[PDB]
């Protein structure tokens, strides 16, 4: 009877319930509303979410992530080739021509296929819902994004079935978001809707048309390796040459670990320049016990991201192109991922679409869960949200 939506995310996952026609989205054991879509594996436990990221800098072999760029794919495929110098942990292809996630467990050399690390996310996300609403769950609506192919969501309905979940349909991220705003009833008329995800990984921007509450993706454009991680890595590779000029010439990225954790003080400043001018990245005992200390104004990580903010707009002309329409004709322009937070983003966005304020009242990074979340309530008899 209790149905969850579930954002399977790259990089975060998140869960949502609809009840009475309000969504709730649940928060995890350490009040977090995303869970990072991490598997980690070590001498005594499986960890998942939060504690996986937490220890990945002191565990990498062991520690999986980005299970879904290989979910439902050949190990032979070219994305699988060029993605693969991006993991620490070690991907091989089985008989079967799929991928074998390999990892050290209690000892002991483990493997597994993306989508048993996926539905080990899933089933962390279905524990979250359990622990709030005190009752088990059982049914679910999966969100993918609108590229993926039948493989890609067959594999994805495989790691639910796997986590326990009764997948009640597979939907697709963009339309998910649509959902969310409502803008699938609020207007009877046509209406051009642009989505622009932009999360830890990916990039994806759809342009859907809604007539009468049926809503198609007419074009779909946006870049795989572009996200959050690649401003993280701008702020990094400053760092890098600013330690350099401090230091005599030293080097920090000769050291992987002096990176990781780099990486993960960088990637906390960007955040805390979404509503701040400046933000101080600091490291202590950084690389040959070395303390490091930065201070970045809003104003140098615009500049270090300057064409990389700029090209976001690039897949929007693509789509708009593609489905033959002008930018005038878009009625909502709705931002979905969290690197959306960025006010650079959402200025560029805004001015592209000729001071057209868009649509991000749901925290960006939970409007796909919640689009979910409404779907299966829907999917089960409850037509309240409407
Ligand atoms: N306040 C913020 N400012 C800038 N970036 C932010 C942010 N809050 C979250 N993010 C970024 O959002 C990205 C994750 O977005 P999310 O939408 O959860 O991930 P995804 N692609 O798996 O679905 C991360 O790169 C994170 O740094």
């Amino acid at each position: 009877e209790v149905a969850i939506g579930i954002d399977l995310g790259t990089t975060y996952s998140c869960v949502g319930i609809c009840r009475n026609g309000v969504v709730d989205i649940i928060a995890n054991d350490q009040g977090n509303r995303t869970t990072p879509s991490y598997v980690a594996f070590t001498d005594t436990e499986r960890l998942i979410g939060d504690a996986a990221k937490n220890q990945a800098s002191r565990n990498p072999e062991n520690t999986v992530f980005d299970a879904k760029r290989l979910i439902g794919r050949k190990f032979s495929e070219t994305t699988v080739q060029s993605d693969m110098k991006h993991w620490p942990f070690t991907v091989k292809g089985g008989s079967d021509g799929k991928p074998m996630i390999e990892v050290s467990y209690q000892g002991e050399k483990k493997t597994f296929h993306p989508e048993e690390i996926s539905s080990m996310v899933l089933k962390k996300m279905k524990e979250v819902a359990e622990t709030y609403l005190g009752k088990p769950v059982k049914n679910a609506v999966i969100t993918v994004p609108a590229y993926f192919n039948d493989s890609q969501r067959q594999a994805t309905k495989d790691a639910g079935a796997i986590a326990g979940l009764n997948v009640l349909r597979i939907i697709n991220e963009p339309t998910a978001a649509a959902i969310a705003y409502g803008l699938d009833k609020k207007g009877k008329g046509e209406q051009n809707i642009l989505i622009f995800d932009l999360g830890g990984g990916t990039f994806d921007v759809s342009l859907l048309t809604l007539e009468d509450g049926i809503f198609e993706v007419k074009a779909t454009s946006g870049d795989t390796h572009l996200g959050g991680e690649d401003f993280d890595n701008k702020l990094v590779n400053f760092c890098v040459q600013d330690f350099k000029k401090k230091n005599g010439g030293k080097d920090v990225s000769k050291n992987s670990k002096s990176l990781r954790r780099l990486r993960t003080q960088c990637e906390k400043a960007k955040r805390v320049l979404s509503s701040s001018a400046q933000a101080t990245i600091e490291v202590d005992s950084l690389f040959d016990g070395i303390d490091y200390n930065v201070n970045i104004t809003r104003a140098k990580f615009e500049e270090l991201c300057m064409d990389q903010f700029r090209n976001t707009l690039i897949p929007v002309e693509k789509v708009l192109k593609d489905a033959k329409m002008d930018k005038s004709q878009v009625h909502e322009i709705v931002l979905v991922g969290g690197s959306t937070r960025i006010p650079k983003i959402q200025q560029l966005i805004k001015d592209f679409f000729n001071g057209k304020e868009p649509c991000k009242a749901i925290n960006p990074d939970e409007a796909v869960a919640y689009g979910a979340a409404v779907q299966a309530a829907i999917l089960s008899g409850d037509q309240s949200s409407a």
